[PDB]
């Protein structure tokens, strides 16, 4: 068994108040226990609607209540889970906080704290805030207000959730204005789709690791659990909505057993009473933990590959999580699984499988890591001078302490213009990188500035914006930070109203480079009005190609309009200015504006046989349209491809019937003759004959194919005799059936009747 385990140092009454809130929360993590049970056989609609609901009411209490533990964030010390240390880890955040409720967020973190109050009043003490699915809340603000205590922000009841912490939590971001990086937009973006996507769903789409999407809970860190924890401690502590929420809830929790045990009738033969869930806490939590081990060890082989035995045993030792096998060393793993390679812990434990392939550590030193700061991100939100003293004390290796310092400062050295002596200065003054980091996209660029060797290039990689605005002749470093600080970012700087940049001492040529205005300042006079086109409408070829009338409603001149069009002089008073706009932007320039069947009628026939291109083509080289009709209707093949650019497939799309007989192997002339003879190949194959094709000069070849004879020119026959023979019956299949000494009176000899025959 891995180590639990906390010391209670508060008073007499605090050990008191302490035991009453978590067993509070205990009897409410019951319900959601028992609700969860029903859940697992549908009923109706109505039915599991209700029960969906009361779980979730179960849910908030449980929250509620385990907000409530530790007020004072002092209560307890010593807190230990599974080996690791939490109050070294929660000390190093830069918010600090309550290391119980830190261990309670963490996958049965509330058996250090149940064995700190000598909780033995129930079998399985448990007190979980981890839910996804069917969290009434966004489930990672759920977790952080929970962290926090925040009692005055956690609902009592479903009703009275506000949607800005549930489906509409982009509502709650955007009210407190925090920096969010590029890796937290993307993280974002696929909550905004589904606010209950599990984040092992949300790494795999990114492809990234669970680490990395949530980060540390603390707000100088990367990911959804940071954001979050970036936007609470924001909002101010509201005692009295918390005092409020402290009266009400545990006449709500009663409320809620009542409801459970009527509704329980609803799915079983008895109900499900308090008295119920007690005596049966142990074989409820058996059933739950089996199912679970089930599930995470084809996990472990579907998706890392592990072995089946090797998987089994992973799964059961660390309660079917792989949160907690993801996040446990290498030489922990190895112990309660022998049998495991280095390759297949790698595969779960990102973190490890990074701190080795990538920062070449050891397993050992990885494994101090791990045990210390958890992940990258924890390394990350830890102060530099904070983990050189934890070398000076002793707690750390010397490979485990320098691969930690090369890893804060990387994080750095990677941006251009930043060196080691810089990246060190950087860290002793902001402690953390991600401190850093969050100091350039608030745009303190004197702040940053302060420090040497953080100069104009280091500005321009590090602070978002900064280059863009630098880059303007006439606007220096100090009206750069403050357009940044207070629009709120380059974008919005940019967006920002002509008369506004005036009066923050902005020229008008800095501030149309800024806005791009410059060829929209060209075609009208005016700054604001340029700069409200570009807004309204998109591009300067927008406004250009607008309808004349709204030019005229936008307050333009005809002189004006005429000019932004580009439209001549002489086209201007020659006709009106609609349909002298109208014809000139359908055209190249002026000149080219100067451009049983009728004319137009033959110039639709023939764009539409061999397209506009090729069809202009032979209106240019002959008379007209009407003329190229007249030589499609007399099948002038030799004639119409004499122009250039016309061959045999425009041609077959002109003349029916000519595709046929070049297939056959007649040449254009050939056809051309045959087809002015007898007008189409259908009126050829019904009429033609061998002696008059022989006549307009094809050879017997030739004439097989186009009086249809070749099966049975095959059978080494004439093409005279198979005429024959195919015009007395009805078709070549006909000749095969016919009477052998019939074929005889014809003349034909044994062996061309027996080719013929079979």
């Amino acid at each position: 068994a891995l180590v639990y385990d906390a010391e209670f140092v508060g008073s007499e009454r605090e050990f008191e108040e302490e035991r009453e809130t978590f067993l509070k929360g205990v009897k409410a993590y019951d319900g959601v226990l028992a609700t969860r049970y029903l859940m697992e056989r549908s009923s109706s609609a109505k039915n599991d609607e209700e029960l969906l609901e009361l779980h979730q009411n179960f849910i908030l209490l449980t929250g509620s209540y385990a907000c409530s533990i530790d007020p004072t964030e002092d209560r307890y010390q010593n807190v230990i889970v599974r080996g690791v240390n939490f109050d070294e880890r929660v000390q190093r955040l830069s918010t600090g906080g309550s290391p119980a409720r830190y261990a309670i967020v963490y996958r049965r973190g509330w058996r250090a704290i149940a064995k700190a109050l000598d909780i033995d009043e129930e079998d399985v003490p448990a007190i979980e805030v981890r839910a996804v699915k069917r969290n009434p809340l966004q489930p990672a603000l759920y977790r952080i207000l929970v962290r926090y205590g925040r009692v005055d922000l956690m609902p009592v009841t479903v009703d009275e959730v506000p949607p800005e912490m549930a489906g509409e939590f982009e509502r709650l971001i955007e009210r407190y204005d925090v920096p969010i990086d590029e890796k937290e937009e993307r993280i974002l973006e696929i909550l905004r789709e589904n606010p209950w996507t599990p984040h092992d769903e949300i790494a795999r789409r990114l492809g990234l690791s669970v680490s990395e999407v949530e980060g540390e809970k603390d707000p100088e860190s990367s990911g959804i659990y940071s954001l979050w924890s970036r936007v609470v401690v924001n909002i101010e502590y509201d005692e009295r909505t918390a005092k409020r929420h402290v009266k009400r809830r545990d006449r709500l929790l009663e409320e809620l057993y009542e409801h459970l045990e009527e509704l329980s009738e609803r799915y079983l033969r008895h109900p499900l009473t308090r008295r119920w869930i007690v005596e049966h806490k142990r074989d409820i939590m058996r059933r739950y933990l089996e199912q679970r081990i089930v599930e995470c060890a084809l996990k472990l082989q579907d998706r890392y590959g592990i072995r089946e035995d090797v998987a089994l045993c992973l799964a059961r030792a660390f309660d079917g999580s792989i949160s907690m096998i993801a996040t446990t060393p290498y030489r922990t793993l190895k112990d309660v699984c022998p049998d495991l390679t280095l390759e297949e812990a790698k595969s779960v434990n990102r973190t490890l499988a990074t701190l080795i392939d990538e920062h070449g550590l050891s397993p050992d030193a990885a494994d101090e890591l791990i045990e210390h700061f958890e992940s990258i991100a924890g390394i990350l939100a830890t102060d530099l001078e904070e983990i050189e003293r934890m070398y000076e004390e002793g707690r750390l290796s010397e490979e485990a302490y320098r691969a930690a310092v090369e890893i804060q400062l990387a994080e750095l050295t990677k941006k251009e213009g930043v060196g080691r002596k810089t990246a060190e200065r950087l860290l002793r003054a902001f402690g953390n990188p991600e401190r850093v980091k969050q100091l350039a996209r608030e745009f303190e660029i004197e702040k940053l500035a302060s420090v040497e060797g953080v100069g104009e290039r280091v500005l321009r990689s590090l602070v978002p914006g900064y280059a863009s605005l630098i880059s303007i002749r006439g606007i220096d470093r100090e009206r750069a930070e403050r357009l940044l600080k207070k629009y709120g970012g380059y974008s919005k700087v940019r967006e920002a109203g002509v008369e506004e940049l005036r009066e923050d001492g902005l020229t008008d040529a800095q501030i149309r480079e800024l806005k791009g205005l410059k060829t929209l300042e060209s075609i009208v006079g005016d700054l604001e009005k340029a700069d409200e086109l570009k807004r309204k409408y998109g591009s300067a070829s927008a406004v250009r190609r607008l309808p004349v009338e709204e030019l005229r409603e936008l307050g333009f001149s005809d002189d004006e309009i005429a000019e932004i069009k580009g439209i001549p002089k002489k086209l201007r008073e020659a006709f009106d200015l609609e349909t002298a706009a109208e014809l000139y932007e359908r055209y190249g320039s002026l000149k080219e504006i100067g451009r049983e069947r009728s004319e137009e009628e033959w110039k639709e026939w023939l764009e539409r046989k061999v397209g506009e291109g090729r069809a202009r083509r032979l209106i240019e080289y002959f008379g007209s349209a009407g003329e190229v009709g007249k030589l499609v209707e007399n099948a002038e093949v030799s004639k119409l491809l004499e122009v250039p650019g016309i061959g045999d497939e425009a041609v077959a799309r002109l003349v029916p019937g000519y595709k046929t007989l070049r297939d056959a192997g007649l040449t254009p002339a050939e056809a051309e003759r045959v087809l002015k003879r007898y007008g189409s190949v259908s009126k050829v194959q019904e009429g033609a004959t061998p002696d008059e094709l022989r006549e307009l000069g094809l050879g017997d070849a030739k004439i097989a194919r186009i009086l249809g004879l070749r099966s049975l020119v095959n059978k080494r026959l004439d093409v005279d005799t198979a005429y024959e023979l195919k015009r007395r019956y009805g078709s070549v299949s006909a000749v095969r059936k016919a009477p052998v000494k019939e074929l005889r009176e014809l003349g034909l000899s044994d062996r061309k009747i027996a080719r013929i025959k079979g």
